[PDB]
């Protein structure tokens, strides 16, 4: 048992809601928060910049600190830091960006990430400002993903969309 609620279950481990990620962590202090992130951890829209805003910038200023020190992370990659206030910790993962024209096949790797963690509190990766269509990256996570992921779709619309269209 769990502490989180109001979910569809889509699947075995998958399960979904409509909520902003930034009030749904608030609130259940998940153990691993999955954010949106770019190679570079500049968190400045989409998800990112939500969940690093509601740090209050402590978020962006680790992250400016592991990429001095570490260089970029890869497309499909991803690093574990700080969940600051959202969090125990969070799972910065790296889905393509269909708007700077990377591979989409990346995404299956990008999701394979969440393996390593018993359960998550995560968005689709790939989607909103990243530019690939959400119901395939729902498809993916669903194919990949093997540990208990609670997915939080912003968008009522999307949401209803996403359920409705689910094989
Ligand atoms: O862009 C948002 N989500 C989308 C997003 C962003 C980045 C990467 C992604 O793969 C997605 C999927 C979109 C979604 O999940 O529908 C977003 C933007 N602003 C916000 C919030 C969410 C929630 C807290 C308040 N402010």
């Amino acid at each position: 048992v769990n502490s989180f609620s109001g979910y569809l279950k889509l699947t075995d481990n998958v399960y979904i809601k409509n909520a902003d990620i930034v009030e749904e962590a608030k609130k259940v202090k998940p153990t691993v928060v999955v954010n949106a992130a770019n190679v570079y951890l500049k968190h400045g829209g989409g998800v990112a910049g939500a969940l690093n805003k509601a740090t209050n910038n402590a978020m962006q200023v680790e992250s400016d600190d592991y990429i001095a020190t570490n260089g970029p992370l890869k497309v499909g990659g991803s690093c574990v830091l700080s969940g600051h206030n959202l969090a125990k910790h969070c799972l910065h993962v790296v889905g393509p960006n269909v708007n700077k024209g990377e591979d989409i096949q990346l995404l299956k790797s990008a999701y394979e990430n969440f393996n390593q963690h018993e359960v998550l509190l995560a968005p689709l990766l790939s989607a909103g400002i990243f530019g690939a269509d959400p119901i395939h990256s729902l498809r993916v996570c669903v194919d990949t993903v093997r540990t208990n992921v609670y997915l939080a779709v912003f968008d009522k619309n999307l949401y209803d969309k996403l359920v409705s269209s689910f094989l």
